[PDB]
C-alpha cells in the first residue's frame, strides 16, 4: 500500500509507506476530519505485544534483528513482565526511544534535529528533591550560556498509575499569570490557575509581569512540592528592536530555554509520565503566540499604537505591520545576545529537507500541517504547500490530563 | 456521536450534531489523516433525490405533507421512465445556495443566502453559453459593487452531453513559456494558454491577457469567445505610502469566478456551474502575487524596499508580504470595487459558525483552508477548531476537459 503527497509549489511528488506502521488512531473516521481538534495502567496482556514491538523495532535499527541479543532480550523482558507486570528499559533503549518520540512527533517543525538529543536518565530518582536536582542539571546543561542543546530528562515510569512522577509545570520556565479583581491579567493568562496552586501551595508571588514559576514536582504519587529554580540558571533576553528605539521601553523580555514538561513519554508500552523536554525556540512562538494572542500578553495595540499605526479600520493591517515588528524584534534580541533561535522561514526550510529525507531513508515522515504551518506568513514558507500525511507512531509523547484535576491529595 | 468543537481564545464551545447527516467520504481514516491532501444508474439516483427532496421539504416546514409526498412519487416517476429528473426552479435555488452553505473550505459563506441564481438550464449552443456568462459578469460586476452569482448550465445526461467551461476561473490571466526560459504572465495557466493558441486564439502575449472563454455545450468540440473587455472591470495595483509601487506595472481583475467545479443536487450533476463573490485580499496579494509558482513578486517588491535580504531572519519577505496586501486593498477600495480583508472575512466566518451551530447543529470547516495564508493565529479563525465534513447539495473538482473530451 503506498500513498502520495504533492507539494504544489515544486511538483515534487513523495510516496509514504510507513504510515503502514502506525498503530495509535487519529480521531478521523471516512466521515469526519478532526485534523484541527487540539486534543483529540496497563495489562500483561497488552504490555507484551507493545514491548515486543518496540525491541524489534531498536534490533532492527541496530542491525541485530533476530539475533541470539534480540531473542534473549524478547525472553528477558517477557520474563519480567510475566513476573512484575511491568519491565525496565536498557540505557539504549530509553535513549532511542526518546530520540524516536521526538523523530515520531506530527507536530514537531525542529524534528530535523531529533537525533541530536541528550538524554538525562532520571530513573534512580525518588523524591522531589531529586526531581528538583535533576532539572537543575538539565536546565544549566541545555541553556549552555545561550548556546541551546537539546535535552530530555526522564523520571521514573509509571507503575499502578497511584505512584506518578508528574512535573506539575507546563514548561520548566514560565511567567506566573496573576487575576486582578478588576478582572485585567497581570503576566501571563495562560499561566493563571497554576500561579494560584502555586500560591496555594506557599509560594510566595512577587506579582510582578514576568515572574519565573516556582517548579511543583511530585514524586512517587506524593503531594507535589514548590522549589524556586536557581535565578542564575534562568536565561532571559530583553526584547528591543533594531530600528525602533522605544521598543525597549516596552518593558518584553522572555527566557531562552523552551522546556515541556507536562506530557507523557510511551515508549514500549511504558509511560513516563514526567520527561522535561526542551530546545529552542522558532521566534514565531514567543513573537506572534506569547506577545500577540489576545489570551496572552497581547501588546499588537500597544505596539501598532508607538507605530502610529492607522487603526481605525483593520484593513490598514496594522495588526499584520505591527505583528511583522515584534518578531523582527524577538529574532534581534536572541541574536544579539547569542541565545540559540532560529526564524519561521529558516525552520520550516530545514523541515521540507527533513521530511524529504525522512521519505527517502524511512518510507515517510507523519507531519499534522495544522501545527507545522507557523502562526504568520504561512503561505511564503514551503510547508503551507506541501500535503503531509498525519498518523500516529510509537515510541511517542502524548497529552495528559493537568495534574491538579486526577491527583490524590495525601495531605 | 454529538461532538464539540472549541474556541481556544474565547473558551466558547460549541456541539455539532449536523456531521450525522454527512453523506460523502472524507479521504480521512481511523489510521491516517488526509486533512491536507488538496485532492483526495437510476437505482443510486433515487435516494440522492430523495435525500434532497426530504430536505428541501423540511426547510419550507413541508415536511410529510402531501405536496411533499407528491413531488416524490413525481420524481420517482421521472426516474424509473427517463432514468434522470429535473429539478423545480425553487429546488435549483435551494441546491446552489446549499452547496455553498456546505462549502467547507469557504470563509466568505456568511453570505450564502444572498446568491443569485441564473438558470441557464435551456441553453444548447457555447454561443448560448456565452451570453449566459457575459450577463452573469455584468450582473455581479454592478460596477464594482459586487454581488454573488451563480449560472447553472443544464445538468449532466449520459456524460457525452457534457457541458464544461474549460477556463478554472471566468476571468484570468495567460501564461507563456519563453525562449527566455522564464515565465511571462501567470504562471498557473500556461497550459490552458496553450490550448487556448492550439484552438486559435491570437495571444497579445502580455503580462495580464484576459485569457478567452473556452466553452463547451452538450458534450460539442469547445468554442474560443472573448469577454467584451468593458465587462471585465481590472483594478490597477498602488500603495498608500509608496509612490514606487504603481511602477511594478501590476494589476488584477474585480471579480473571482470559479468555473470548473460541478454542482451536486439530489445526485443530479451539474458540469458547468460558474460562480463569483468578491475577493479577499490575500487571494490576490499573498497567493496569486507572492506564490514562488505564481507571479513571485516579493523579490522585487523588498528591493525597493531596501530591506536587508541577506538572511531570512530580517523577515524582509514578511515585511514585503504586508505592504502588498496593504497596497491590493488600498487600490480595490479606492476604485470602489468589493474587497474584503482577512480579518473582517474570518470575524465574519466565525459569526457565521456561531450562527449555523445554533440555528442548523453545525458547520462544516476545512481549518487548513480556512486560515487565511498570512497572519494565521491573528485571525480568530487559527484558535478555532472546525469539524470538516461533506454535506450535499455540494461543489466537487473534476478533472479538466482537455484530459476527459474525445475531440
Ligand atoms: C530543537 C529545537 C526545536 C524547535 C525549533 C521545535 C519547534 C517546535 C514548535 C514551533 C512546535 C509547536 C509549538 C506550539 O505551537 O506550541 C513544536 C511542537 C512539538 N515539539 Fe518541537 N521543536 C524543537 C525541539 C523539540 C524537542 C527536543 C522535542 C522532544 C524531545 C520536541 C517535541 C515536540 C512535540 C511533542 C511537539 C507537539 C506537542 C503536541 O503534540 O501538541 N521538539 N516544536
Ligand atoms: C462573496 C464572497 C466570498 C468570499 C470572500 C469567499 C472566500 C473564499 C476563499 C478565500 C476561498 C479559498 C480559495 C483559495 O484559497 O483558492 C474560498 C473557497 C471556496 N468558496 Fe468562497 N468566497 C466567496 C463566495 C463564494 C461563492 C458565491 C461560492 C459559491 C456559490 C463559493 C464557494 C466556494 C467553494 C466551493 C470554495 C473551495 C473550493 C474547494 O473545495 O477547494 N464562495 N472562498
Ligand atoms: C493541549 C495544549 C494546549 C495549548 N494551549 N498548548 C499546547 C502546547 C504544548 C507544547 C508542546 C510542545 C512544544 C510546545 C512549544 C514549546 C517548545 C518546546 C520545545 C522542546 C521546543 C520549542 N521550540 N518550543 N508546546 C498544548
Ligand atoms: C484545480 C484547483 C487547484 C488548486 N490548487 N486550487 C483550486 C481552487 C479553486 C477555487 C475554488 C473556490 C474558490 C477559489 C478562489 C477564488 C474565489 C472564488 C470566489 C467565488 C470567491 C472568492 N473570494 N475567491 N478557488 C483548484
Ligand atoms: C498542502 C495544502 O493542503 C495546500 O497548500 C493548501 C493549504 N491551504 C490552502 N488554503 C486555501 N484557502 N487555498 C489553498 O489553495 C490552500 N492550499
Ligand atoms: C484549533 C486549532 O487546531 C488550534 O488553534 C491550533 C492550530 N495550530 C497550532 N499550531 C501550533 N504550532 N500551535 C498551536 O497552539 C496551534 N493551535
Ligand atoms: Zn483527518
Amino acid at each position: 500500500r503506498f500513498l502520495k503527497v504533492k507539494n504544489w509549489e515544486t511538483d515534487v511528488v513523495l510516496t509514504d509507506t510507513l504510515h503502514l506502521k502506525s498503530t495509535l488512531e487519529t480521531g478521523c473516521t471516512e466521515h469526519i476530519c478532526m485534523g484541527s481538534i487540539m486534543l483529540p495502567v496497563r495489562t500483561k496482556d497488552q504490555l507484551f505485544p507493545l514491548a515486543k514491538e518496540f525491541l524489534d523495532q531498536y534490533y532492527s535499527s541496530i542491525k541485530r534483528f533476530g539475533s541470539k541479543a534480540h531473542m534473549d532480550r524478547l525472553e528477558e523482558v517477557n520474563k519480567e513482565i510475566e513476573s512484575t507486570s511491568t519491565y525496565q528499559l536498557k540505557d539504549t533503549e530509553l535513549i532511542y526511544g526518546a530520540k524516536h518520540a521526538w523523530r515520531n512527533a506530527s507536530r514537531c517543525v525542529g524534528r530535523i534535529q531529533w537525533s541530536k538529543l541528550q538524554v538525562f536518565d532520571a530513573r534512580d530518582c525518588t523524591t522531589a528533591h531529586g526531581m528538583f536536582n535533576y532539572i537543575c542539571n538539565h536546565v544549566k546543561y541545555a541553556t549552555n550560556k545561550g548556546n541551546l542543546r537539546s535535552a530530555i530528562t526522564i523520571f521514573p515510569q509509571r507503575t499502578d498509575g497511584k505512584h506518578d512522577f508528574r512535573v506539575w509545570n507546563s514548561q520548566l520556565i514560565r511567567y506566573a499569570g496573576y487575576k486582578q479583581p478588576d478582572g485585567s491579567t497581570l503576566g501571563d493568562p495562560a499561566n493563571v490557575q497554576f500561579t494560584e496552586i502555586c500560591i496555594q501551595q506557599g509560594w510566595k508571588a512577587p506579582r510582578g509581569r514576568f515572574d519565573v514559576l516556582p517548579l511543583l514536582l511530585q514524586a512517587n504519587g506524593n503531594d507535589p512540592e514548590l522549589f524556586q529554580i536557581p535565578p542564575e540558571l534562568v536565561l532571559e533576553v530583553p526584547i528591543r528592536h533594531p530600528k525602533f528605539d522605544w521598543f525597549k521601553d516596552l518593558g518584553l523580555k522572555w527566557y531562552g530555554l523552551p522546556a515541556v514538561s507536562n506530557m507523557l513519554l510511551e515508549i514500549g508500552g511504558l509511560e513516563f509520565s514526567a520527561c522535561p523536554f526542551s530546545g529552542w525556540y522558532m521566534g514565531t512562538e514567543i513573537g506572534v503566540r506569547d506577545y500577540c494572542d489576545n489570551s496572552r500578553y497581547n501588546i499588537l495595540e500597544e505596539v501598532a499604537k508607538k507605530m502610529d499605526l492607522d487603526m481605525r479600520k483593520t484593513s490598514s493591517l496594522w495588526k499584520d505591520q505591527a505583528l511583522v515588528e515584534i518578531n523582527i524584534a524577538v529574532l534581534y534580541s536572541f541574536q544579539s545576545d547569542k541565545v540559540t533561535i532560529v526564524d519561521h522561514h529558516s525552520a520550516t526550510e530545514s523541515f521540507i529537507k527533513h521530511m524529504e529525507n525522512e521519505y527517502r531513508c524511512r518510507g515517510g515522515c507523519p507531519a499534522d500541517w495544522v501545527w507545522i504551518v507557523p502562526p504568520m506568513s504561512g503561505s511564503i514558507t514551503p510547508v503551507f504547500h506541501q500535503e503531509m500525511l498525519n498518523y500516529r507512531l510509537t515510541p511517542s509523547f502524548e497529552y495528559q490530563p493537568d495534574p491538579w484535576n486526577t491527583h490524590v491529595w495525601k495531605g
